């Protein structure tokens, strides 16, 4: 099976705080998530281009060249660009990560088009390449990918991350860049058109389907907007009682982000009553103490219910308990939109189908 191992590690917002700069930050700008989500929720100023990757907590690896330069990547389902720093990135932010140097693999071939790479909070410039990228043991040929150069944030010298491998659909790629799995696809190096994460680190399976990493059947949901994969969620309870998404919503898969983030006013109202309060960091802790006497929230999803134990809505860390919801402020015209990320996928072992624009999930092992 193509099998990419993925390692938990702490997260760049973990290094802000251990570095003590994250107050200063925070005073300074306003965070939004849904930026990632929506050309519309950017902020005006935006000098920290790797603002929304704050909470991402797993990380794989991969080579590039011949021969193989290692980098650690973002396996992101919310983005679909790949792209690593060049040697040439001067930033004091690029010296201490992997860089590649095109002078060093053989098989590199330089195109004149430019990349402009945006998750939404200011951008990173840079150039498109082609070379052979080396993916849970697979060799993908003739991949195009970003080599960046500019000023990526003072983040990119405390992310744990090199670079992003975006795993969404094509239609959101910037510049029409072909994504990873797409090439892989289109050469016959995997097995089928699918892919699914397994989260403890864990894995990312190419191509496959491994019952071993679930009990029970399968679900299947159909995605709702081809570009993110973005499902259809029936309703959030909490104690029996309905909290949001009345009446149904729209929900996005992100491993890019460990969160459950979703409405300001639904989280503020969750935070309260699950006893957390922000720190100076800018940190909703909660008494370890207190998990036993938690309510589970339930999500229900075509009809099926995937409840989360107090266990897995809550992070612990060293030195720390802290919530795992966090609030976004989604645009006017946007209906209520949430996101799954790690928390939910911890729990659910989740199958991403390209050849039928659907989603599976089923309770993991």
């Amino acid at each position: 099976l193509v099998k990419v191992p993925l390692v938990r590690k702490k997260s760049l917002r973990q290094n802000l705080i251990k570095d003590g700069k994250l107050k200063d930050f925070l005073k300074t700008h306003k965070h939004n998530p849904a930026s990632k989500y929506f050309p519309e929720a950017a902020a005006l100023i935006g000098d920290e281009p790797l603002e929304n990757y704050l909470d991402t907590e797993y990380f794989g690896t991969i080579g590039i060249g011949t021969p193989a330069q290692d980098f650690t990547v973002i396996f992101d389902t919310g983005s679909s660009n790949l792209w690593v720093p060049s040697v040439y990135c001067s930033s004091l932010a690029c010296s201490d990560h992997n860089q590649f140097n095109p002078d060093d693999s053989s098989t590199f071939e330089a195109t004149s088009q430019e990349l402009s790479i945006t998750y939404g909070t200011g951008s990173m410039t840079g150039i498109l390449g082609y070379d052979t990228v080396q993916v849970g043991g697979i060799s993908d040929t003739n991949q195009i990918f970003g080599l960046s150069e500019t000023e990526p944030g003072s983040f990119l010298y405390y992310a744990p991350f090199d670079g992003i491998l975006g795993l969404a659909y094509p239609s959101i790629s910037a510049s029409g860049a072909t994504p990873v799995f797409d090439n892989l696809w289109d050469q016959g190096l995997v097995s089928q058109d699918l892919f699914s994460v397994y989260l403890s680190g864990s894995v990312v399976l190419l191509g496959g389907i491994d019952s071993s990493y679930y009990t029970g059947s399968l679900n299947w949901v159909p995605v709702s907007v081809e570009g993110y994969w973005q499902i259809t969620l029936d309703s959030i309870t909490m104690d029996g009682e309905t909290i949001a998404c009345s009446g149904g919503c729209q929900a996005i898969v992100d491993t890019g982000t460990s969160l459950l983030t979703g409405p300001t006013s639904a989280i503020a109202n969750i935070q309260s009553d699950i006893g957390a309060s922000e720190n100076s960091d800018g940190e909703m802790v909660i008494s370890c103490s207190s998990i036993d006497s938690l309510p589970d929230i339930v999500f229900t999803i075509d009809g099926v219910q995937y409840p989360l134990s107090p266990s897995a809505y809550i992070l612990q860390d060293d030195d720390s308990c802290t919530s795992g919801f966090e609030g976004m402020d989604v645009p006017t015209s946007s209906g209520e939109l949430w996101i799954l990320g790690d928390v939910f996928i911890r729990q659910y072992y989740t199958v991403f189908d390209r050849a039928n624009n659907k989603v599976g999930l089923a309770p993991v092992a």
